[PDB]
């Protein structure tokens, strides 16, 4: 569980937000597998409530009402087809999993469903799975609004409703296996693990015990005996009644704690300084890196909802972003996420953006087909982070440098810092309001080197900057306050 199965010396996941299957099947054929991504995080696939008002929300997908693979982003035989394209190019798909409730219990009954199916949340019906009142936690919950009244009561968190979604009666052995029974046709079909959604709102037992249901991957792909990758988000800031550390046993968890210092420092707020960095992992607290899904921000965060607030960076604030994602990448802790997301029209009302509930890029609620650039970005309002040279560079970086020790740091002693990865790599920021002009020991063997974050090496030549490294391994290095991407990064392949 903690192993993210995607193909060997590939070190990322991309999240592709509220992207359709068959874009998804192109994307890895023309860009994720030759670009060395490892796999892609896709939205819920099973069918979910229409929500009318507001007009088809982006969180509508996170309220369903049966486990058939029928939604916005395209049926089961485009689901399929997805999956296998991706795979045959070495790129791995994870499920984004629903398992902790179904829809919101005011919604009304009828087939105002992704698929037509029929549905009854205030008399607990869903005909589709099947399930009734008796497969949820109605009677269990010791609240008077039955809601989640108090995050300090680890039973309330668990047992009542979260924003008045149906909570499921996972300690139920027949709740256990219609889950289990979703998760284990979508192994088949090939998906190498899942996104646990809302996992702090079930019992680490009660996961546990569907985990243990599932079947090995399939073998057309992955070697006999694999056992699918699992990351559950667990959002824990510290100080709160439940811990991260409770669902170690399940696989992976959401180290939340990440984006949210992370933005805090790259933003300068709080008196953070980079050189703070040093020490960036277990040193600032976190859970320890085998154990830990990181991220700069979430498809929740990035509009407001989750955790981390006004620190966390986003595409909207695409220079620090990239300095931000520029830093996760090269730094050794933790396994990876690349967010992908879409442009929306924000609204801020007292410091709060009304327009946080806009879906994806649409034709009359139809979702719009991603596409591409001359210049290799995305139209229709598809943010396209993964694309970016800066992100992309970077992300290949991760692969070349993979296994190498944190090594050689340096920092002026406020926000201009670097460090290597043993000696395939070497990155460094400059986050303060001077120039930096310095030469620096890279660890790396003596050449000329292509920046890839200003540009890429083409053949025998570099497109942007090129670093000349001596055979001592020094270089120097300056970088304007004002350059356009305050950072540069050279590793192993961009030598000439
Ligand atoms: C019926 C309802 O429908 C809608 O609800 C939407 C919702 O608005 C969408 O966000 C989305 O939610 C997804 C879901 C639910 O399926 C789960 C995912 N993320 C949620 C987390 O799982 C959940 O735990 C919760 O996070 C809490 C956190 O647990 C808690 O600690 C606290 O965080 C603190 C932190 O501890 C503290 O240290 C720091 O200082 O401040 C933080 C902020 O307080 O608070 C957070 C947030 O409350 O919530 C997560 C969103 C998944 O990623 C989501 O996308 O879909 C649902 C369903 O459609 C309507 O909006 C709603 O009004 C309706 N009633
Ligand atoms: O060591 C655990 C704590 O680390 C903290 O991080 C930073 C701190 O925010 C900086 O101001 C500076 O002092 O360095 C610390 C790490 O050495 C983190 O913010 C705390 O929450 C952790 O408990
Ligand atoms: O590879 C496509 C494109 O990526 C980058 O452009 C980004 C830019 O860096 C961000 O700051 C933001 O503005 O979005 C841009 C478009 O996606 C490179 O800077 C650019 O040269 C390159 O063509
Ligand atoms: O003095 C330091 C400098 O020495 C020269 O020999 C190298 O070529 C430079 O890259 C190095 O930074
Ligand atoms: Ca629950
Ligand atoms: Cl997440």
């Amino acid at each position: 569980q903690y192993a993210p199965q995607t193909q060997s010396g590939r070190t990322s996941i991309v999240h592709l937000f509220e992207w359709r299957w068959v874009d998804i099947a192109l994307e890895c054929e023309r860009y994720l597998g030759p670009k060395g991504f490892g796999g892609v995080q896709v939205s819920p696939p099973n069918e979910n409530v229409v929500v009318t008002n507001p007009s088809r929300p982006w969180w509508e997908r996170y309220q369903p009402v049966s486990y058939k693979l029928c939604t916005r982003s395209g049926n089961e035989n485009e689901f399929r087809d997805m999956v296998t394209r991706c795979n045959n190019v070495g790129v791995r798909i994870y499920v984004d999993a629903v398992i902790n409730h179904m829809c919101g219990s005011g919604a009304a009954a009828g087939t105002g469903t992704t698929c037509g199916s029929y549905c009854n949340p205030g008399s607990r019906e869903f005909p589709a799975v099947p399930y009734s009142a008796w497969d949820f936690n109605d009677g269990k919950c010791k609240t008077a609004s039955g809601g989640i009244e108090s995050y300090n009561d680890p039973y309330q968190v668990r047992d009542c409703q979260l924003v008045g979604l149906l909570d499921l009666a996972l300690e139920k052995d027949y709740v256990r296996s219609m889950i289990a029974d979703y998760l284990n046709k979508l192994i088949d079909i090939g998906v190498a693990g899942f996104r646990i959604d809302a996992s702090k709102h079930m019992w680490p037992g009660d996961i546990k015990a569907v985990l243990d249901k599932l079947h090995n991957l399939n073998t057309n792909w992955f070697p006999a005996g694999s056992r699918p990758f699992i990351f559950q988000e667990v959002i824990d800031l510290g100080g709160e009644a439940i811990s991260s550390s409770e669902y170690f046993g399940n696989g992976r968890v959401t180290e939340f704690k990440y984006g949210a210092k992370l933005g805090t420092v790259v933003r300068k707020w709080s008196g953070e300084k980079m050189s703070y960095l040093k020490n960036w992992g277990e040193g600032w607290g976190f859970m320890p890196s085998d154990r830990a899904l990181v991220f700069v921000d979430n498809h929740d965060n990035q509009r407001g909802h989750g955790a981390g607030g006004s620190s966390i960076l986003t595409f909207w604030d695409a220079r620090l972003y990239k300095v931000a994602v520029g830093f996760m990448l090269a730094h050794p802790y933790g396994f990876t996420r690349v967010m992908s997301s879409y442009r929306w029209a924000r609204n801020f009302v007292n410091g709060e953006d009304v327009n946080d509930w806009i879906g994806p890029p649409n034709n009359n609620g139809v979702i719009k087909e991603v596409t591409i650039n001359a210049d290799t970005t995305c139209g229709n309002d598809w943010v396209c982070e993964h694309r970016w040279r800066e992100i992309r560079n970077m992300v290949w970086f991760r692969n070349v440098v993979d296994g190498q020790p944190f090594a050689n740091w340096w920092d002026n002693g406020s926000n201009q810092v670097a460090f290597g990865r043993g000696n395939r790599g070497f990155i460094v920021f400059n986050n303060d309001d001077w120039q930096l002009s310095s030469t620096l020991q890279t660890g790396l063997p003596g050449g000329t080197y292509c920046n890839v974050i200003s540009g890429d090496k083409v053949g025998n030549s570099c497109t942007g900057i090129k670093v000349y490294v001596s055979s001592d391994g020094t270089a120097q290095f300056s970088i304007s306050n004002s350059a356009q991407d305050p950072f540069i990064a050279i590793h192993a392949e961009s030598k000439l």
